[PDB]
């Protein structure tokens, strides 16, 4: 279809400077009044006047009070706006349109649309122009005042960006409030909210100019008791900002909204930020523990992106990850300093190598900025985000702390009020990174193949130690495979974290250093190394790669026990699991392909089992880190290892290694889910909205994977503990005993106790919803069709339709059925939501992703279904595009 490319960006010919909206809600119409001031830029050539306007109905044009009408001064096509150059003035203008529209109807969730009872807005990428008229790209910078009118008694809080600066009655029960936005602001981060809105409010005074600001969060009546811990992590987002990078809030004024009907999980709009629910609002007896990590993170991503996206925005949307990256990487320090737990990291860590190594080996393989695009939309990636974050984190690796923050702040103070590219970012690195270094030729130009390179780098090492000499050396190799976007790829600047554990009495022998990789190959020398060392590798996870330790087992059982480095004791754990997976998973695969009618298994390493028994009866280890180690790699971490994966030997191989580390360490598991009752499930705090406890979380989410470990065992009597967790009054622990007892003929009785003890709760329901879902039943097709029927029935609420299929669809046994029957399925809900939700309907496309990785006959039937929904008349150009791109037509 329609491609735009990123060399081709030229800027417009046009200069809106300010904006001036009437926004009148009425019961089946919203009309929308808009004066644009523009002006003619130095880049104007006599072109045409062309505005963005989708699904608009015209009621009136015109240019400084001169009325155009269409097929004469002006087309049309529900679309583009087109003003005929002639009628185009040549100096500053008004350009004056109303147009209808219709919320109520909008169950794309993009531009103004109905969420239950609110009248809401989201405008990123490409909605403002479903609004109204407008130059809809980013570097259109402007200054808004907007008016909003509606039926007082249905609407009657109002909001809009900025200071509220009047408030008005009008004649039949209407009323309406006025809003001045001080900040120039490109469209994306326009928004409105109309609504019967509580809220709870405090006061934040900032840190360095004592400023006075009022933050308010927001909720339907119904659920305003779930909002302390937003305003809470609010307060702390604020904070961190001021303490780590010397921000200060820019407003007087910070709302927080919460809306049940949203695509994604929040919006940064300027002094608005608009949150899914699920996202914002939380009680400690009503929402699962993860729901306050995921409220404390997204609060902060929206709050941070008031800097690095708002006061800083982007010159177009090929440079997201600018915003993006720097935002997520933002955020992820923020949760790693408010958690102080490690497993924070190693959760974005884990996140990154299932879900964006699997991207980027698949078709849809991008680089951080992107070269071109048909949907905007289908380019908020886990590539953008995620890798983009480990991209703008390996600059605080590379420089420290202190010159990280110099740099950063050369970027924030000279790009205010402006847009920005990549090249700006990693132009004021480059000056930290001169001053580190103390010399003026040094630079970072080799740096930003990280934004224009594709794949994932392969980093491995050889080792030698020479003992007369007391001297060893790391020889390190990295690769990127060739792929649709560099047929030859370059070396990167990739900065290797590194310490020595002395094997003999598991010490460090060596401060932590960082080594500079910037060759395809280079050999790194250490002197007064008095023993041969174990290398502790890619500390912290310092670059975003696959990394090929090439230790025995026997070493990185060494690690496990005694490395300073989470991760790298982490990943140690990972690569022996790996190991031992693709070596039962070929042994399962020769079995089966031969038809033998007897064949060998390679055993769990005996040392490593040991090993993993001295962790857990550890009591000064750490919980999460403990849930981290009994747990095999995800399923999305394997893939990424295994060419022509049959999916039922992979279940048969983890399930063989599960059951041979249970054999020896389920007593162990036993004796630590009771030993953990009482400092796990400690009432402390749990009236208190504004404090979490992530260890003692930590703790419970280890009862919980013991549970289920020991569930799937059939470990004796067993049955009784899920009886007693499932009247726990922690969420986590009584949805915990829904899913473990699957193993049972109690589920269908938990089934049923649960969803009594969910359904008065939106938020609560959906979480029941998911832990159906991703139930290990036999029979789930059959429930799936129940909750179909009974609970979801035609919402066309995302989070239902989430809530429902994903969790289903990583059901590695059931979901990849040879029958097809799991890809027919899911297909069959995304075509249907495709009608009413593009951005949803490839949101759940997801599970295809993996499709040319998989036994030749899956990827036979991955490949019909998503040719089939290809040939779906009206399909939307973002489902279109997605699948083109990830069948190889484009
Ligand atoms: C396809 C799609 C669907 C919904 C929303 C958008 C605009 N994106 C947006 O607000 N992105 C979030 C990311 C989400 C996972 C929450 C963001 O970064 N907000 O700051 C887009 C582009
Ligand atoms: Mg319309
Ligand atoms: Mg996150
Ligand atoms: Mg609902
Ligand atoms: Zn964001």
């Amino acid at each position: 279809p329609k491609i735009h490319y990123r060399k081709d960006y030229k800027p417009s010919g046009f200069i809106i400077n300010n904006v001036t909206l009437n926004i009148n809600i009425h019961d089946n119409e919203t009309i929308v009044r808009s004066v644009l001031d523009m002006d003619i830029s130095k880049h104007n050539v006599g072109e045409d006047l062309v505005f963005d306007g989708v699904g608009l109905k015209i009621n009136e044009i015109s240019i400084n009070n001169k009325k155009l009408v269409e097929g004469e001064e002006y087309t049309y096509d529900n679309e583009f706006l087109t003003i005929f150059s002639k009628f185009v003035p040549k100096s500053k203008f008004a350009f004056s349109s109303e147009v209808i529209i219709h919320p109520e109807t909008n169950y794309a969730l993009t531009g103004l649309y109905k969420s239950k009872n609110i009248i809401v807005s989201q405008c990123e990428a490409t909605g403002f122009r479903r609004i109204t008229f407008f130059i809809d790209r980013p570097d259109m910078m402007a200054k808004y005042d907007v008016t909003v009118t509606a039926d007082k008694e249905k609407y009657p809080v109002l909001l809009s960006n900025g200071d509220k600066v009047n408030e008005f009655e009008i004649p039949g029960g209407r009323h309406g409030a006025r809003f001045n936005d001080p900040h120039l602001k490109p469209c994306y981060l326009f928004a409105v909210v109309a609504g019967d809105l509580k809220h709870l409010s405090a006061t934040y005074i900032t840190k360095y100019t004592k400023k006075k600001v009022e933050l308010y969060v927001f909720s339907e009546e119904k659920y305003v008791s779930k909002l302390q811990w937003a305003l809470e992590c609010l307060k702390k987002s604020m904070a961190f900002d001021e303490d780590y990078f010397g921000l200060e809030y820019d407003l007087s004024r910070l709302n927080l909204v919460a809306v049940s009907d949203f695509n994604v999980g929040a919006m940064e709009n300027k002094g608005l930020n608009i949150f899914n629910a699920n996202s914002l609002l939380a009680s400690k007896k009503n929402s699962i523990d993860f729901s306050y990590a995921r409220i404390l993170t997204v609060v902060g991503h929206e709050y941070f992106h008031n800097y690095t996206g708002n006061r800083v925005t982007l010159r177009d949307w090929f440079q997201l990850t600018l915003k993006e990256g720097l935002t997520v990487h933002r955020e992820n320090l923020f949760s790693e300093e408010m958690t102080k737990t490690v497993t924070t990291r190693l959760s974005h860590v884990d996140l990154l190598r299932s879900v964006q190594f699997l991207e980027d080996s698949s078709p849809l393989s991008h680089p951080i900025r992107p070269e071109s695009y048909v949907s905007m939309e289908n380019f908020y990636t886990t590539t953008v985000y995620d890798k983009g974050s480990e991209v703008m984190r390996m600059y605080l690796t590379i420089l420290g702390e202190e010159y990280y923050k110099k740099g950063f702040d050369i970027y924030i103070k000279k790009n205010d009020g402006n847009t920005a590219t990549c090249e700006d970012f990693n132009y004021a690195m480059e000056q930290a990174y001169k001053m580190k270094k103390a010399d003026n030729s040094a630079n970072l130009n080799q740096y930003l193949l990280w934004f224009s390179q594709s794949g994932t780098p392969h980093v491995s090492f050889k080792y030698n130690y020479d003992a007369e000499k007391k001297q060893y050396s790391i020889h390190v190799n990295q690769y990127t495979k060739p792929d649709e976007n560099q047929k030859e790829k370059k070396p990167l600047f990739i900065p290797i974290s590194v310490g020595l554990i002395n094997p003999e009495n598991g010490k460090e022998m060596i401060s932590q250093t960082t080594l500079e990789l910037t060759k395809e190959s280079d050999t790194f020398v250490f002197n007064n190394i008095a023993v041969k060392p174990i290398p502790s590798l890619f500390r912290g996870f310092s670059a975003p790669v696959y990394i090929e330790d090439n230790l025995t087992d026997e070493e990185r059982i060494l690690l496990l026990k005694y490395d300073s480095d989470a991760f790298v004791r982490y990943n140690s754990c990972t690569n022996i699991y790996m190991k031992q997976i693709l070596m039962n998973y070929n042994e399962f695969l020769k079995a089966k392909n031969e038809k033998l009618e007897s064949f060998n298994l390679t055993p769990v390493n005996a040392q490593f089992i040991d090993a993993i028994k001295y962790l857990l009866e550890d009591p000064h280890a750490d919980a999460g880190f403990k849930s981290y180690i009994v747990s095999l790699p995800q399923d999305r971490y394997i893939i990424n290892f295994v060419s022509n994966l049959d999916t039922d030997v992979l279940a048969d191989t983890k399930e063989y290694i599960y059951k041979q580390i249970g054999d020896k360490l389920n007593d162990v598991y036993y004796k630590m889910f009771k030993s953990l009752e009482a400092k796990a499930d400690d009432l402390t705090y749990f009236n208190d909205e504004s404090h979490v406890d992530f260890d003692q979380m930590n703790m419970r989410t280890l009862r919980n994977t013991l549970l289920s470990l020991l569930s799937k065992a059939q470990y004796p009597n067993i049955l009784n503990e899920i009886i007693e967790h499932s009247k726990s009054p922690y969420p986590s622990n009584w949805l915990t005993s829904l899913s473990v007892s699957a193993y049972f003929d109690k589920y269908f009785e938990l089934y049923d106790k649960t969803y009594k003890l969910s359904k008065d709760d939106e938020l609560l329901l959906q979480e029941w919803l998911k832990t159906v879902s991703r139930s290990d039943r036999k029979d789930i097709y059959e429930i799936l069709k129940k909750l179909e029927n009974e609970v979801l029935k035609d919402s066309k609420n995302p989070n239902d339709i989430r809530a429902v299929y994903l969790p289903f669809t990583n059901n590695l046994r059931r979901f990849h059925d040879i029958s097809g029957k799991g890809y027919k399925l899911i297909a069959e809900v995304i075509t249907k939501t495709d009608k009413f939700n593009p951005m949803v309907a490839t949101q759940l496309c997801e599970p295809f992703k993996l499709w040319n990785k998989l036994d030749t006959k899956r990827q036979e039937l991955m490949l019909n279904e998503m040719n089939t929904m290809l040939q779906e008349p009206n399909i939307s150009n973002n489902l279109k595009e997605y699948l083109l791109r990830l069948t190889n037509k484009l």
